[PDB]
């Protein structure tokens, strides 16, 4: 019944029910006009056209290597075009936040509770006939059908990008300090109430927590060594809680700081990797500090392993992702010239879209073995069993499967993929369309043009019958990809949004954090400034394995 | 021991030790150079010579009354000035924050920490020699003497420019929602997280509070009608957790949401008359929207009576505190063509030079009689005996005292100010000129510069013996006042910046929330842009009496 369900606000303007069966349009700064802000402003007209297509943009970026590396060597550009990306990306986001699974409407609550990931797009009304608004069927199609037709794995399809077990765990690891849902409450909260990169799952997301994982002693991180090997402590000698299943020998529980991290080896490889960098910054901070104490040993390190993280994401991670010859730039002074809001608040959208399961391989093939989902999960034997050299050299050549494409879900995952159809469901999101307009793109006329194949349109045209109708996650998954790419448009254009504010809408960039003495002086602020995922290897893995999310 | 205890770096730079009696100055962005941040680059000598002083600033300001009626007659200009006046009032205030009672470096803990108040400037290391850093004695002169020799009140002193007791419990009720010290953790630490004007002292902290104190029904506030007057609902009936004297009768025991609020009629007051405010709009909203429910009805009244407390907070409180002729102007848009950070911490340098106790009469003259502290206090028997209407016409009529000239301090309340004395040091805060100069001010050269005359300058040199060792809340109570003013250059100075960036680093004025739609379409915007003090009396109090933050 509300006169809003019909979404008939356009580019951006809000829409306002003003009666019962009535509703208005807020245009405001939209930069149209007209009932449904449609009627464009001239100076929009302007623009419009003049502004390419995200793949003729995306073109470009992929071709003409060598002009680009021209482009790369002249500083000013780099820059230039950098700092472009980062502001156009960066307007596309809601800063400060509107809207949660609560609220299709600003509110203070929504505002205020951290509780909740935020909403790029509102939620869908409770009174609306059709759950996508008006539009479509009583019901949506059955998850599980669209799972199994369009979802589920066959044969195992490689990326073509490159993408291996590196990058896909990486990925995993990175994104788990902000996606962490509080299932007690429901999808839509969230536990990260750091909102973005604090590496929580590091420290903790708890003083309390910090302070059992902490060893109080030239600012590190608690330890043990195993082998020759550093590895996290016990929960036995810690006692901080961590999620293993009830048969994990005790002494094999690691602590490390994001409870989840036990249930996955990929994690706790990237999670001592991390835990060996900190410690070691703390080193070489001491060195340059014999006056400085615990805290401000442990304080500092934790800013610079912030920093590093930041670097390795958009210069390293963010890059390989994009397929972009130009080469992505870490600098927060970019930004000290523009307007642009030093916060965030994660979207629910970005975990939704961020579920690349699609990239985990049927098994885990760590030089000499190849376990199986059931044999790779909660073992951190097998951890203990190679170590880190060889797991960094053995998930540095494997292929990760293709996130977009269709079909790619491993049927050990399926659970998940279902649950992230259910999820986006009763959170009542909207149509993959009204997220593609809300992130400028083109609404998909047809099934078949989404897919860029016939069967699988096929199945999900008899599934949905609208395209109008067609769901945010399975058409992710179920996309064209871009020429040898891993995602579609979709995929690049609301995520890169999300991920880049999130990046540099930390505080370590702002104009007051972003200078040397924040970092314990010119030294610990060239360890933000010069690393790399191979650096970070390097510096705390057995045998400075070569590596990168790249497959060889 | 710590080589930065004498506090070297100058124009902001920050010091970073890097030896242990060896330090470092991170100039960075200061505009200026040289070991200590001293010397200026090229550029800023320009800038310098030619930036009057806040006294010269002020004089213009304060005089030209023809000239300013005919540049607040000039909309550009009016938006050109305030426009200046939001712009280089805000970048004084690091946003985001760092530095906190416990942290003179800038830290993630400092950052995320939402339990302390932040820092202006970093509190002093533990083990500096003085107390202020440096210089001075092993210990600050005794607070009981500083207090009254130079701060107790012999003959009531009033203010010259005209606050009256409105102004007075205004000022308490307002800055009480952010101003919230956490006594069970130490001065340092609050309890608004909120860190603003988001109106909790009228709606709660907390979810499970702000739905005790609600009605459920149109929106509103629950409440009860007492006489006819509608009051606030009772703890009995409502269960919120209010602080009362174990002598209250209960029925007198009102709910209203700030929990000390009951502590004195003044502040009842206008809880009452907000009460009133709220539910008014909700019937406002409801004739507009027949179709919203109670939630979107409370949601959005609340969105709107935090546009009228920012309204009301700039174009009268502040106008009449500032006593400038130019029409100061709450419009966001002001800033939308301008790096501003729509975010806020609240600083302890703000709660300390906020305690505006000598502004308080030694009687409350309600009308026909004259309370004193001991009947005042607690009683809101007395606000049911003479009923808002004949309250506001008692306090727009009755002066307060004068902050600023010295020995004007209530000896009811010299607990409070000894307090505010005793937690700065405990808080390790820096002398009144450190904060001078981080404000851009010039420091003083005698206490006679800080008083602008010799008894209570003379008591202040035997007491602390060097200028740069005075305390920053005494000095901020016996400074000169600037010409019939309230308060001298270093409050005006200090508490302006903190100010205006709480009031516009409210989510509210920022674009995508400053639109009609966000609080129920352009009628209830029209509430938040005509509001003022006497709107929001004569809305609410019985015969709209006139009113006033300035006594006559
Ligand atoms: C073998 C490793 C993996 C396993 C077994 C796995 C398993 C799961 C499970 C069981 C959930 C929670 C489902 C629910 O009840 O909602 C989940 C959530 C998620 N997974 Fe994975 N996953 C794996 C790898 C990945 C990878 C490589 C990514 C890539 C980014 C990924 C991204 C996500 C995201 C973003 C969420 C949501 C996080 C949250 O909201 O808490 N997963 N995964
Ligand atoms: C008759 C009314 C008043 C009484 C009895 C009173 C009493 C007090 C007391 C007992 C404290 C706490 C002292 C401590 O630190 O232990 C305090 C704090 C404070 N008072 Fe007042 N006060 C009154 C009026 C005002 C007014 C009119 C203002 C003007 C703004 C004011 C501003 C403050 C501020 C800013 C604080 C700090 C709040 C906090 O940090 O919790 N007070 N007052
Ligand atoms: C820098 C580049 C861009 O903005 O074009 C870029 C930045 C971020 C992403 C990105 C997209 C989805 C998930 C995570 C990151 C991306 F795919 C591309
Ligand atoms: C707007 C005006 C200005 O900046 O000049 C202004 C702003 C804020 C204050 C102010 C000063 C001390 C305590 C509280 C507020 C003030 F006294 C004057
Ligand atoms: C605006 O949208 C509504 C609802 O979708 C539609 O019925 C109406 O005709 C549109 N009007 C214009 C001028 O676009
Ligand atoms: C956040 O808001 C929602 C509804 O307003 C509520 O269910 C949840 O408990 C809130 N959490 C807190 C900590 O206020
Ligand atoms: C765990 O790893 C060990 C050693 O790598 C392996 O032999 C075993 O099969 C795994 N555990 C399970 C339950 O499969
Ligand atoms: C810098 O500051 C220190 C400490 O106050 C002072 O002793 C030193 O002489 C100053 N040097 C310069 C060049 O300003
Ligand atoms: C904030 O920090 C201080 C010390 O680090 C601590 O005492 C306080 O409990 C902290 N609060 C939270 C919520 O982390
Ligand atoms: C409170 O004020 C009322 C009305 O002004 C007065 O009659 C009464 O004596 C006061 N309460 C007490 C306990 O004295």
């Amino acid at each position: 019944a509300n006169p809003c369900c019909s979404n008939p606000c356009q580019n951006r303007g809000e829409c306002m029910s003003t009666g019962f069966d009535q509703y208005k349009c807020d245009c405001t700064r939209t930069g149209f006009y007209g009932e449904n802000c449609t009627t464009p402003e001239f100076l929009t007209r302007i623009k419009l056209l003049l502004k390419p297509t995200p793949n003729t943009v995306h073109y470009i970026l992929t071709h003409f290597k060598g002009v680009w590396n021209i482009v790369n060597n002249i500083p000013f550009l780099r820059s230039l075009i950098m700092k472009y990306v980062l502001t156009s990306r960066s307007y596309l986001i809601d800063s400060p936040p509107t809207y949660n699974v609560h609220y299709g409407y600003k509110s203070w609550e929504a505002f205020s509770n951290l509780s909740y990931y935020t909403r790029a797009l509102p939620p869908v009304a409770d009174d609306c006939p059709t759950p996508m608004g008006v539009k479509g069927n009583k019901e949506l199609p059955d998850s599980k059908e669209v799972l199994e037709k369009v979802l589920l794995r066959r044969e195992f399809i490689p990326d073509p990008q490159g993408s291996n077990m590196m990058f896909a765990f990486f990925a995993q690891h990175f994104t788990h300090q902000f996606f962490k849902t509080d299932h007690k409450r429901g999808p839509g909260f969230t536990r990260g109430l750091g909102h973005g990169v604090d590496l929580n799952h590091i420290y903790g997301e708890t003083l309390d927590r910090q302070h059992k994982l902490r060893l109080f002693k030239d600012g590190k991180l608690k330890y043990q060594v195993i082998g020759g090997e550093v590895y996290p402590p016990t929960v036995k000698d810690t006692q901080v809680e961590m999620i293993y299943p009830p048969h994990i020998p005790e002494n094999l529980q690691f602590a490390v700081g994001q409870e989840v991290f036990g249930l996955v080896p990929g994690l706790m490889m990237y999670a001592t990797i991390w835990l060996r960098e900190h410690q070691r910054v703390c080193d070489i901070l001491k060195q340059e500090h014999p006056e400085w104490g615990d805290e401000q040993l442990f304080q500092t390190s934790k800013l610079i392993l912030i920093g590093e993280t930041i670097k390795i994401v958009i210069e390293d991670y963010v890059q390989h992702l994009s397929g972009y010859h130009f080469k992505l730039k870490f600098d927060p002074e970019l930004l000290f010239n523009q307007q642009f809001q030093y916060q965030n608040r994660i979207a629910s959208e970005f975990n939704t879209l961020y579920h690349w399961h699609p990239l985990l391989p049927d098994t885990f093939n760590i030089e000499d073995q190849e376990y199986s989902f059931k044999q790779f999960l909660y073992n951190n034997s097998i951890l203990l069993e190679h170590g880190l050299t060889q797991f960094v050299e053995s998930f540095t050549r494997q292929i990760a499967g293709r996130v977009a494409g269709g079909r790619n879900v491993p049927i050990a995952v399926q659970a998940v993929a279902k649950a992230s159809i259910d999820q986006s469901r009763e959170m009542k999101y909207q149509s993959l369309n009204e997220y593609r307009k809300r992130f400028s793109l083109k609404p998909y006329t047809s099934f078949e043009e989404l897919t860029g194949e016939k069967e699988m349109a096929a199945e999900l045209k008899a599934l949905y019958s609208d395209i109008d109708v067609m769901e945010l996650y399975p058409a992710l998954l179920v996309e064209k990809p871009r020429p040898d790419a891993i995602f579609g448009e979709t995929m690049v254009e609301l995520g890169a949004p999300f991920s880049l504010k999130g990046l540099m809408g930390n505080p370590i960039c702002s104009p007051q954090y972003w200078k040397p003495s924040t970092f314990g002086g010119e030294v610990g602020f060239k360890i933000i400034n010069t690393a790399s995922i191979q650096s970070l290897i390097c510096n705390n893995v057995k045998g400075c394995p070569f590596t990168s999310f790249n497959v060889q």
